[PDB]
């Protein structure tokens, strides 16, 4: 089997992407944030504290003839950005782009943190990291991909995120029309539960490539590109007036600037992030200070190849017995 679904930016900055997902019978369609950095499929629901729902579409398990309470199971997750959610668990039928999993764990939120409430466009998350990170207790549950994998034509999914435009998540096949040149594959460590890999280096603008190993995670659920402070400083040094602002919480730059590109290595291959992808707009409405899309990972404890990086590529998440990651230009 295969599936193919369009993923759409939630706003004009590509702060996140939402993908429609069918849950239950009859289908209830929710727009979920597909997150290769976590492993829970959780939704706003009829059980979510009412004051914490503000415009989201909810899953109502009592209206699904295939929903079953997973007795005694609870979940609770905290994300790298400080947000969190928790609740109980149903199993139900979940379909993405024509690909159907029966008995998928659907984690129903009883509580969500303010940042989730405040984002009316995201109805929940669909985790695509390794199932070892799934938070369901006392019986850990599998991700949608893990459940689908054996049925797929090939045990892969691909992320093709757009810049200021829709893109695609495919399951079970590689669309050879969706990228240019070749896909370069690179080793993955699953030791921390992530799609963790090592970039071979970077360049700033038309500058020379610096060969250096950068371990990090391919994370569709993180907006920005978080890299070591040395790398980030080298980038922003090429933008007149750019500075790190502790008050704002990262590098900012004059909105009048033209940003240089940023290149990262995948083996001997190179992915070029155009400068415009690194512009996240005014820090507050009407400001001429703009927020940068490349930020330091210092104090995160891990480098993160988030959407800023991934949307410059066609990315293969290869879930073979030994997983790997593939990157192509597009």
């Amino acid at each position: 089997s295969t599936g193919s679904a369009t993923t759409t930016p939630i706003d004009s900055l590509d702060d996140a992407y939402i993908t429609p997902v069918q849950i239950g019978t009859p289908a209830q369609t929710l727009n979920l944030d597909f997150d290769t950095g976590s492993s829970d499929l959780w939704v706003f629901s009829s059980e979510t504290t009412a004051s914490e729902v503000d415009g989201q579409t909810i899953y109502t398990p009592s209206k699904s003839t295939t929903a079953k309470l997973l007795s005694g199971a609870t979940w609770s997750i905290s994300y790298g950005d400080g947000s969190s959610s928790s609740g109980d668990v149903y199993t139900d039928t979940v379909s993405v782009g024509g690909l159907t999993v029966t008995g998928q764990a659907v984690e129903s939120a009883k509580k969500v943190s303010s940042s989730f409430t405040e984002d009316s466009t995201i109805d929940g998350l669909l985790g695509l990291a390794f199932s070892t990170l799934n938070t369901v207790s006392p019986t850990q549950q599998k991700t949608f991909f893990d459940n689908a994998k054996a049925s797929l034509d090939s045990p892969v999914f691909t992320a093709d995120l757009g810049y200021h435009a829709p893109g695609t998540y495919n399951f079970g096949f590689i669309d050879t029309t969706a990228y240019t040149g070749s896909i370069t594959y690179t080793a993955v460590s699953t030791k921390q539960g992530f799609w963790e890999w090592t970039s071979t280096g970077y360049a700033v603008g038309s500058g020379t490539f610096k060969s250096t190993s950068i371990d990090g995670i391919a994370d569709t659920g993180t907006t920005l590109l978080y890299l070591p402070a040395t790398v980030v400083s080298a980038y922003w040094a090429q933008v007149s007036g750019a500075k790190s602002s502790s008050s704002v919480g990262g590098y900012v730059f004059p909105c009048s600037a033209t940003l240089p590109s940023f290149t990262f290595g995948v083996g001997s291959a190179r992915i070029v992030i155009p400068g415009d992808y690194i512009d996240f707009g005014p820090i507050s409405t009407g400001s001429s200070s703009c927020f940068g899309g490349i930020q330091s990972s210092a104090g995160i404890g891990i480098n993160i190849f988030g959407d800023v990086a991934l949307k410059a590529a066609f990315v293969v998440f290869n879930g073979a017995t030994t997983p790997t990651l593939g990157f192509a230009s597009k």
